[PDB]
């Protein structure tokens, strides 16, 4: 199955295929991040998204200033991220879609 990260709102519209078995860093600094979002409230490197080889996703906070919020809850280090779940980084919103 095929995951994509879509930015909802900031850098609205952006969509990126996140490969199975790969890790992607989301942040504001293009020298350290793979998905670069220009919003001041996003850490240089903020969150890491790990796509396991078996249709599972993990998200991780990289010592971000403002934290990583999934569906209203601030994750305490690293958690499961499911298709269709809103993630908030600073004032930026995104989610994963899955084409199964």
């Amino acid at each position: 199955s095929r995951f994509l990260l879509k930015v909802l709102a900031a850098n609205i519209g952006a969509e990126f295929h996140l490969d199975s078995g790969k890790t992607y860093i989301v942040g504001s600094d293009p020298q350290v991040a793979d998905i670069v979002l220009s919003d001041m409230s996003i850490s240089r490197q903020h969150a890491k998204i790990i796509i396991g080889n078996d249709n599972s996703v993990l998200i991780e906070d990289l010592g971000s200033k403002n934290g990583v919020i999934v569906e209203g809850r601030k994750i305490e280090h690293q958690s499961t991220l499911s298709a269709n779940q809103v993630v908030a980084l600073g004032t930026t919103l995104f989610l994963l879609v899955d084409y199964a």
